[PDB]
């Protein structure tokens, strides 16, 4: 369950939990793993350019605030098979604030 | 304009002219140019993680095999300012066969 948190914390928690393997902006490369700029309201596994698990792209979940929250509680459970090496964020504060800072970074 | 052609002949024109910058195939590399992907039915600018020209995305055509053939006649007049540096497939037959190619290897 969503609520919209501290979008300055949430740019700390990514710079040291995703920016790792991932960019938000637009034009933003590729890397571990895919640019998510427009993530929310784009389908799992269709990002052009990225080589996508089966598993991601099967799973084909409509982006929301909502399900994102869920599979970053812990992404192995949501999509079985996802090649994303990240354990949780099991602080529901944390995931409010990470997704409130993605969601103003990927528009 | 568009004229259903040969895919086979269109595979071939492909290799030769457009490879080397470009790949189709889902989850395939941006290289030179972006992966082509999903291409038809999605404005221009909007591959993840490719970093376009302004002139590109300011474009903001919806490609349909009409508007490709004549992009692909001279890409730097349909969109000036353009990074792809593509003189023109100034054949009629070639750009109807690359097409139906890129149809079907695009989706
Ligand atoms: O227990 C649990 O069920 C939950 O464990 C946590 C998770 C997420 C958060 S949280 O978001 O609220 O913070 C907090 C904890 C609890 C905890 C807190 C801290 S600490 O107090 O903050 O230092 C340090 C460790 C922790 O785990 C204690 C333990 O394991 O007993 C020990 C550790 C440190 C580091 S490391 O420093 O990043 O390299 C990495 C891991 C760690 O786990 C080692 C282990 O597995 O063997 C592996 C792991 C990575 C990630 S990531 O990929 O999402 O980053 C998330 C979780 C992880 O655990 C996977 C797993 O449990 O199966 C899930
Ligand atoms: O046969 C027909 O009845 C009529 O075919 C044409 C001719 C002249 C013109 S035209 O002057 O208005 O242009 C237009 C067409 C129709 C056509 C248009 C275009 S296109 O839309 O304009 O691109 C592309 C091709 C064409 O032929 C479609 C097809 O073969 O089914 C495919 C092609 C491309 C090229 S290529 O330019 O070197 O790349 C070369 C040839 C091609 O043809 C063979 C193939 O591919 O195997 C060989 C050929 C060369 C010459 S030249 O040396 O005397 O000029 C004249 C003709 C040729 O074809 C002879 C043959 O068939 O027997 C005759
Ligand atoms: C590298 C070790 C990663 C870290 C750290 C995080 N992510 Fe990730 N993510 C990674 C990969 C390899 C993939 C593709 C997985 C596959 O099975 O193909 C992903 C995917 C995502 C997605 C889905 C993207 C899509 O287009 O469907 C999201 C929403 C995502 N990752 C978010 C994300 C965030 C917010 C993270 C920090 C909290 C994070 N990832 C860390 C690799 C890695
Ligand atoms: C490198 C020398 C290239 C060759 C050969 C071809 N393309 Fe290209 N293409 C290239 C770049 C650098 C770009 C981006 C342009 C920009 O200004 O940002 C492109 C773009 C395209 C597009 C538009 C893609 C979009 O998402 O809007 C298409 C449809 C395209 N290219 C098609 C294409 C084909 C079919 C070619 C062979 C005939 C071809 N390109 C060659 C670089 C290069
Ligand atoms: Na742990």
């Amino acid at each position: 369950e969503f609520k919209a948190g501290s979008a300055k914390k949430g740019a700390t928690l990514f710079k040291t939990r995703c920016l790792q393997c991932h960019t938000v902006e637009k034009g933003g490369p590729h890397k571990v793993g895919p640019n998510l700029h427009g993530i929310f309201g784009r389908h799992s596994g269709q990002a052009e350019g990225y080589s996508y698990t089966d598993a991601n792209i099967k799973k084909n979940v409509l982006w929301d605030e909502n399900n994102m929250s869920e599979y970053l509680t812990n992404p192995k459970k949501y999509i079985p098979g996802t090649k994303m090496a990240f354990g949780g964020l099991k602080k529901e504060k944390d995931r409010n604030d990470l997704i409130t800072y993605l969601k103003k970074a990927t528009e």
